[PDB]
């Protein structure tokens, strides 16, 4: 429709998944709010527009089309009003900073050690599969009450949900171009139900300290629980993003550090710099790159575009975090970048609920890794490929060290 952006008609889903940064560099200059045909939606690409939409009184949450097809209702990310308030009150207790501080070290550090012990003497490893993902899912899985679900299984589930939720491509008529791509999301949900339904059966009668048990019981009248159909979509939200993203963030941080060997040495020497390293890692390759959205509730003008009521806008926070209006040479990882606001945790009433927890998981994981393997080196025989438009991170991270 917009004539000067006719080139967007030729952007493909595969291109965006392999590397979205060239398209979005053009969008940030040409059209900070732009309709992207293959995505079937307006996309916000700059920090100013993403923050405005995410915080505007004239927008509310909406799930992406493929997200809705996968998760259904009421996913915490796609609802508003009283239901959203209830789901936030449901998830927030275990994520409160004073609560996290009571137990985060005893949760994550033994897990990180357990996975590290399996390879720390090998001289080689693929850190995504052998460390970053397992620590992320085992930590959250235990908190949730999924101790008996193997980390291999939790990792398979968030891979399948990832592909289903980001199966966004639409055809000439605005219909999903790849409908068969939702089948593995449906199969993941069926497997999750088979595992989690018995656990919920038990928690209803025998509550414990698991987070899901508290989701069922907290704030409810005596003898009542939240219906499982009311909480399952948020369970799925967790089994995707909350399981995947801390692993993504640690891995991207390491890749960035490896790209700046002088900076990797600083952080290994001085582990108090790990939080700063992680913050730059999240800006540099945002794990949740473009997975959430808002919808206008009345006619509104954003970045010169007159939007009718009912218009969805995807928030490409990963692009916003490369806004050259804010950052110098944003495509380069720089630990010594001045600490500035970023949008990797979103903004507004639907901003990330688990920031404090996530930052500690990533921190502890990197602390233990650098303690166990101070001479870590990237395996330069294998390149690092990043994949993902909706969620983005490295597909593998081959490293070596002198044993
Ligand atoms: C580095 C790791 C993580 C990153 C980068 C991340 C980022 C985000 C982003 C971008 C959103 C959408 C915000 C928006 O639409 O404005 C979000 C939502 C959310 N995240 Fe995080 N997340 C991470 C880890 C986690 C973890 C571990 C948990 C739970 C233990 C969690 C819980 C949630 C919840 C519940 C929401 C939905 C909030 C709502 O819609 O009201 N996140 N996250
Ligand atoms: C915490 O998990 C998520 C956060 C934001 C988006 C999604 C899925 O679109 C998630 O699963």
């Amino acid at each position: 429709e917009r004539p000067d952006l006719a080139w967007l008609d030729e952007v493909t889903m595969t291109q965006l998944e392999r590397n979205p940064y060239e398209v979005y560099e053009r969008l940030r200059a040409e059209a900070p709010l732009a309709f992207v045909p293959v995505l079937g939606s307006y996309v916000a690409s700059t920090a100013e527009v993403c923050r405005e939409v995410a915080t505007s009184p004239d927008f509310e949450a909406v799930i992406t089309p493929a997200g809705g097809r996968t998760f259904g209702h009421p996913a915490i990310i796609g609802v508003n009003g009283d239901i959203h308030a209830d789901l936030r009150s449901m998830v927030e207790p275990a994520l409160q900073p004073a609560e996290v501080d009571r137990w985060i070290d005893d949760l994550v550090r033994p897990i990180a050690r357990r996975y590290l012990e399996r390879f720390e003497n090998d001289g080689h490893a693929e850190l995504v599969a052998q460390y970053c993902e397992p620590v992320s899912v085992r930590s959250l899985g235990d908190l949730l009450g999924l101790q008996e679900v193997d980390s291999d299984k939790l990792r398979e589930w968030f891979a399948k949900l990832n592909r289903s939720v980001t199966n966004a491509a639409v055809d000439e008529n605005g219909e999903f171009a790849n409908p068969e791509g939702f089948a593995e999301g449906d199969q993941a949900k069926a497997e999750i139900r088979a595992v989690v339904d018995p656990l919920i059966d038990k928690w209803i009668e025998h509550p414990d300290d698991s987070a899901i048990s508290h989701w069922l019981h907290d704030g409810m009248p005596p003898g009542q629980t939240r219906d499982r159909e009311y909480i399952y979509p948020t369970i799925y939200v967790y089994l995707l993003g909350a399981m995947q993203e801390p692993g993504h963030g640690m891995a991207s941080t390491l890749v960035g550090l490896f790209s700046r060997p002088e900076q990797l040495e600083e952080v290994v020497d001085d582990p108090t710099l790990i939080p700063r390293a992680i913050a730059e890692g999240l800006r540099w390759t945002s794990p949740i790159w473009s997975a959430t959205a808002r919808i206008s509730t009345k006619p509104v003008t954003i970045a010169g575009v007159d939007l009718p009521a009912g218009t969805p806008v995807m928030l490409s926070y990963g692009s916003a975090n490369h806004d050259t209006g804010k950052y110098e040479a944003p495509s380069q990882y720089d630990l010594h970048r001045p600490p500035l606001p970023h949008l990797a945790f979103g903004a507004g009433n639907h901003a990330c609920a688990g920031i404090y927890f996530a930052n500690h998981v990533m921190r502890i994981a990197l602390e233990e890794l650098f303690e166990a393997i101070p001479n870590l080196e990237r395996d330069t025989r294998e390149g690092v490929e990043f994949w993902g438009w909706g969620f983005r991170g490295p597909t593998s991270l081959h490293v070596t060290w002198e044993v």
